[PDB]
């Protein structure tokens, strides 16, 4: 297939980059392309063509149609991946970066490069060692209030040798793991606390996919300002879960839980030491089933000293808590509110916002979560 004379050594690679996964809306990093010895290739008269790819809605393998789940990895049994060129199609000529588009979410981007004999006999298509991942999670303006994001699919393996690699599809928890709030692509996002991941083959897709595994222990992120409107998006996976999948501790004095029981009831507990509210127990207006996967969601803002949180559940309210923050004598000032995840519970994506997504936004996460692994 190949013409004898194309060399051996042609070089490609993303240009100025260390990042491989972006948003839409975001632009691409451009493509480079070179035979190592260009004394060598210029005498055998070689040049280059090069092109971006895009990997296709779904992947074929095994005479199947699999699900496309991300990776930021660079085999045997595990995650399915695209075959290049099967499972893409080229869609520019050139090196040039690519504007990463909404119908562009939850797929690879790849560029690769081929030399040309001089009679025109081409090369195979060679890509680099790194492919991009575009982030499923739907933007349509809501990057700019994309405070902290988490999918499970990208965390990585921390090796002894410091190199980092797949996490193995054993189906069991590593501790040793590289996991990022993904939406700081400025500075290290990479998370300091310990996050067990597990990486199975789920029956229910012929595919892998990747669940934050706390076991009860607790992941803190502080300074949140609850008075810009606030909420929390999680995917949870198809297991029994139990204990404080999600807890806002918005006050020295005042904290607000959503506690998962194994029979799938969700529970809303209330805690306030001040007399501005009594606290207590409430139950969601829902039962989760624990062999699908859920979405839960957490909007709140603040209106005339009135905190309200609304609890979503598969893209429908279940749940409408009014919290007083000035009441009694007492002023709850959170400004500098915590959003802590725990719980014995499996977490496969998690989405932050600085403000109160509307109803439209709410449902548009929740499709997302209803079609992450979902044929499309």
């Amino acid at each position: 297939e190949i013409p004898l004379d194309i060399p051996e050594d042609l070089v490609v690679s993303l240009k100025d980059t260390n990042r491989y996964y972006y948003y839409a809306g975001e632009t691409g990093p451009a493509g480079q392309a070179g035979f190592k010895d260009n004394k060598q290739s210029t005498k055998a008269k070689i040049h280059t063509s090069s092109a971006w790819f895009l990997s296709e809605s779904s992947i074929n393998y095994n005479n199947s149609r699999i699900v496309p789940v991300g990776t930021l990895g660079s085999q045997g049994f595990g995650i399915v991946l695209p075959k290049l060129p099967d499972d893409f199609q080229q869609i520019s000529s050139n090196e040039k970066p690519i504007a990463i588009t909404d119908e562009m979410r939850g797929r690879y981007l790849t560029f690769a490069a081929r030399g040309i004999n001089s009679f025109g006999r081409v090369g195979k298509y060679q890509e680099g060692p790194q492919r991009i991942w575009v982030m499923g999670l739907p933007n349509r303006g809501m990057r700019s209030n994309l405070v902290l994001h988490t999918d499970a699919d990208l965390a990585l393996m921390r090796n002894s040798d410091n190199t980092i690699s797949a996490i193995p599809a054993d189906g069991v928890a590593h501790t040793n793991t590289v996991v990022a709030n993904y939406a700081e692509t400025k500075k290290n996002g990479v998370y300091g606390a310990v996050i067990p991941v597990i990486n199975y083959k789920e029956p229910a897709i012929n595919q892998t996919r990747q669940l934050i595994a706390l076991n009860d222990s607790k992941i803190q992120f502080s300074n949140h300002d609850f008075n810009k409107g606030y909420t929390t998006s999680m995917l949870i996976g198809n297991r029994q879960q139990t204990g404080s999948l999600l807890t806002y501790k918005l006050d020295n004095s005042l904290n607000w839980t959503v506690s998962l029981e194994a029979n799938g009831k969700i529970a809303i507990e209330t805690v306030d030491n001040t007399n501005a509210n009594n606290g207590g127990r409430q139950y969601a207006n829902v039962v989760l089933d624990y062999t699908k996967d859920n979405s839960i969601q957490v909007r709140a803002s603040v209106t005339n000293k009135i905190l309200t949180l609304e609890v979503f559940v598969n893209g429908a309210l279940v749940h409408t808590h009014e919290l007083f923050m000035e009441r009694n004598g007492v002023t709850h000032d959170i400004r500098k509110s915590q959003i802590i995840f725990g719980g014995k519970t499996f977490i496969n994506e998690f989405a932050v916002y600085n403000k109160k997504l509307t109803d439209s936004e709410i449902n548009i996460l929740a499709e997302y979560f209803s079609d992450k692994y979902r044929a499309k």
